């Protein structure tokens, strides 16, 4: 009963305004991961990401809305097979979108053909889904993955429950404490990294892979952070990178992900299978970390720029963020990239699955405020988890020169003479 277009006549449909092709596959698939074995990875060029899973969510239709995906628009789906786009186009003829038609032949006439626009993630495989999680630990062959070592890292902070409420088989548990101090609220000495990352059993040449489970921050409790388990993941693969962890790998959604494909979680606690040497000099990567006197050089130079990954009320002063930082402002001359409702939520670099935004829609909001990888980056939040965040997206697009300003509004307000800006901009 659908619509269905011909690949010469969505090829002369590509670069027109009018039309926009919607991947109906997961958004590992679209950022690049082979889940079928074709022999390209990713999406059709100018192609949006709206995966099938997210039609059994009633906000469905605000995601769309959201996308700017009018009814005006001529609805172009397509897939790994066409017979999985036929529930997202009966839902947008249910909703008002009558040109809807389905691209029978994208696997494998566009993957095989390298004649035919591609694109992807450049650095996807670092943003692993839930099934090759799953292939890791049971010692099948997967993709993107030639290592022999590896171990699977549940983040928390001062919340192991959060590891033993339910977690991934086999996987141990990683205070964000162990990396970072709670005086300075960066991360640790080299001789502290090197020591908390062998007794995780964590060497240079191991395969990390990270993530965390989210349980709803509130901005009223004590420790809001123990439920922002992802945003603490991404915190922890920034400094295990910067340390000299070569391949880490980060979940993309985290813990949901890993129960939304029907994989079993586990309860046991289970103990660290420490490693005498970590066998790298720390840090390996200096260039991902930039301190207070790097960013003020940052600051001053037209090659560099800081991203303010905060909330809307902490860029103008109205609060702090946290409920131990005493300082309400915002650093001068930074760029304001806004992360979400509060200090633990990062709705403008998630979808409502909680994996990473479409990340062609990251660098246009991006690319609008003169934050591009022409430039070198050091983003920065309160005291860095949001930052890191917002960088291992930069990260993952391949753009040379991302940084993380570790110190961020917290240690820039530690200093009576550092100026600050308040109030609407
Ligand atoms: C540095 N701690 C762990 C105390 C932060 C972490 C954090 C979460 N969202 C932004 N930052 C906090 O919990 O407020
Ligand atoms: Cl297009
Ligand atoms: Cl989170
Ligand atoms: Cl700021
Ligand atoms: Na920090």
């Amino acid at each position: 009963g659908h619509m269905e277009i011909t690949t010469d006549s969505l090829l002369a449909l590509l670069g027109s305004e009018k039309v926009k092709i919607i991947d109906v596959r997961s958004a590992d698939a679209y950022n690049g991961w082979r889940m079928r074995g074709e022999v390209r990875g990713g999406h059709i060029k100018g192609a949006k990401s709206l995966p099938a899973k997210w039609l059994t969510d009633p906000e469905w239709l605000n995601i769309v809305r959201f996308k700017q995906i009018r009814p005006e628009d001529a609805i172009v789906l397509y897939g790994y097979t066409p017979e999985e786009c036929e529930q997202t186009a009966t839902r947008f003829k249910e909703n008002g979108y009558n040109n809807v038609s389905v691209f029978h032949r994208f696997h494998p006439d566009w993957t095989g053909n390298d004649a035919f626009p591609m694109d992807r993630l450049e650095q996807y495989n670092r943003l692993v889904p839930a099934e090759w999680v799953n292939g890791l630990i049971s010692g099948e062959e997967i993709p993107e993955y030639d290592n022999d070592t590896f171990i699977v890292c549940h983040a928390h902070y001062r919340n192991r429950d959060a590891y033993l409420s339910g977690h991934i088989p086999g996987a141990t548990d990683m205070d964000t404490l162990a990396l970072e101090s709670p005086e300075t609220w960066n991360r640790r000495t080299p001789e502290e990294l090197k020591k908390a990352l062998e007794e995780h059993g964590i060497t240079a040449s191991t395969t990390v892979v990270l993530y965390g489970k989210f349980m709803h921050p509130d901005n009223a409790d004590e420790f809001p952070g123990s439920a922002a388990g992802h945003i603490g993941a991404i915190r922890l693969a920034f400094i295990m990178m910067y340390a000299g962890v070569e391949d880490v790998r980060v979940l993309n959604g985290g813990y949901q992900s890993w129960t939304d494909a029907g994989f079993a979680i586990s309860k046991d606690d289970v103990p660290k299978t420490t490693v005498p040497e970590f066998g790298a000099p720390i840090p390996s990567r200096p260039e991902f970390a930039v301190d207070i006197d790097e960013a003020k050089e940052m600051l001053q130079s037209e090659d560099s720029d800081l991203v303010c990954v905060r909330s809307y009320p902490e860029y103008i002063g109205e609060v702090s963020g946290y409920n131990y930082i005493a300082a309400a402002g915002r650093i001068p001359g930074a760029i304001f990239a806004e992360c979400g409702s509060d200090a633990y939520h990062m709705e403008n670099y998630r979808n409502h699955d909680h994996t990473t935004r479409e990340y062609h829609e990251i660098e246009d909001i991006w690319a609008k405020s003169g934050i591009i990888p022409k430039k070198h980056l050091a983003f920065y939040c309160g005291t860095g988890w949001r930052g890191s965040e917002a960088w291992f997206n930069a990260l993952l697009m391949g753009w040379p020169r991302v940084s993380v300003y570790d110190g961020g509004w917290f240690e820039w307000s530690n200093d009576p003479e550092n100026p600050y800006e308040t109030g609407v901009p």
